[PDB]
């Protein structure tokens, strides 16, 4: 149970596919290193990584990802986004760390 940094656009695909593939959870974490805020939920996601093994964890850094920032429509930092069968299904702004415990138990069924 680890987050994975994606630092192209091919490892975010591949890792996206696998857990299309496999009908898990995918969580990605849209965060940058000058992003106060993206420090201090980067531990948190980090422990959720852990404690849920059977969801996919993904970090992509904003700044070494533009394009896929941009597909994502991202507009504040972090932006956790949760995808479900190829699709976004729910997002959290900002790091809300209840909320996005809530939302991996509530999601993963």
């Amino acid at each position: 149970g680890a987050v994975i940094a994606c630092h192209t656009k091919q490892e975010f695909d591949t890792h996206m596919a696998n857990g299309k593939d496999t009908g898990k959870l995918v969580i990605i974490d849209f965060t940058a290193s000058w992003c106060g805020p993206c420090r201090v939920i980067a531990p948190v996601f980090a422990e959720y990584a852990k404690k849920f093994p059977g969801a996919i964890f993904l970090k992509v850094d904003v700044d070494e990802l533009k394009d896929v920032a941009e597909a994502y429509n991202v507009e504040a930092m972090p932006t956790f986004l949760f995808i479900k069968d190829g699709e976004k299904v729910d997002s959290v702004v900002g790091g809300r760390k209840d909320d996005i415990h809530t939302k991996i138990v509530a999601l993963m069924g």
